[PDB]
C-alpha cells in the first residue's frame, strides 16, 4: 500500500453522485435521469437510455456530487466499448474540489459520426466504463451496460 493508494480510497470513501441527468444539446430535451450511484465500483450497473440518443449530434450531461476530501483537479476518462472494443473515448475535467462541497458539473458530450450501428444490434452489447481521476490519481473505475429503448 502507499501512499497515494491509501490518498485514492479516502477520496472514494468520501465521494457520491447524487444525481445525473441527460439531454439533446439540441433541444435541451431531458433524454434520462437517476439518482442512483452509476460510480459505484464492482458492480455492472444497467441503465436503460431511449433508443434516439443515438441520433443525437451531442448530449448535455449535469452530474451532481458530494466530496468529503478536497480535490485538486477531479477529471474523468470515459470509454465506450462494443462486445469488448473500444469505440470512443472522452475527457473531462472538473478541476479543484472544495473538501465537503456538493457540486453540480455541466459537460458537453459530443459523438463522432460510432453510434452509426443500429440502437438494436448495440443495446445489451455496450458498456460504458468510466474512469475517475484526481489528477493522475486513480480514484475508481466503474461500468454501465446500455440497453437502447
Ligand atoms: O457521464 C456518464 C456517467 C457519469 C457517472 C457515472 C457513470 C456514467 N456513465 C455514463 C452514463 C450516464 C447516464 C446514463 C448511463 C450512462 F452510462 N455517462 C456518460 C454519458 C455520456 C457520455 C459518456 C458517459
Ligand atoms: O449510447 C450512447 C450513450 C447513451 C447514454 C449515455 C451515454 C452514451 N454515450 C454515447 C453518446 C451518444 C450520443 C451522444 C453522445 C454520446 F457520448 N453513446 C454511444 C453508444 C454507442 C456508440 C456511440 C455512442
Amino acid at each position: 500500500m502507499s501512499a497515494k493508494d491509501e490518498r485514492a480510497r479516502e477520496i472514494l470513501r468520501g465521494f457520491k453522485l447524487n444525481w445525473m441527468n441527460l439531454r439533446d444539446a439540441e433541444t435541451g430535451k431531458i433524454l434520462w435521469q437517476g439518482t442512483e450511484d452509476l460510480s459505484v465500483p464492482g458492480v455492472e450497473h444497467e441503465a436503460r437510455v431511449p433508443k434516439k440518443i443515438l441520433k443525437c449530434k451531442a448530449v448535455s450531461r449535469e452530474l451532481n456530487f458530494s466530496s468529503t476530501e478536497q480535490m485538486e483537479k477531479f477529471r474523468l476518462e470515459q470509454k465506450v466499448y462494443f462486445k469488448g472494443q473500444c469505440l470512443e473515448e472522452w475527457f473531462f475535467e472538473f478541476g479543484f474540489v472544495i473538501p465537503n462541497s456538493t457540486n453540480t458539473w455541466q459537460s458537453l458530450i459530443e459523438a463522432a459520426p460510432s453510434q452509426m450501428m443500429p440502437a438494436s444490434v448495440l443495446t445489451g452489447n455496450v458498456i460504458i466504463e468510466t474512469k475517475f481521476f484526481d489528477d493522475d490519481l486513480l480514484v475508481s473505475t466503474s461500468r454501465v451496460r446500455l440497453f437502447y429503448v
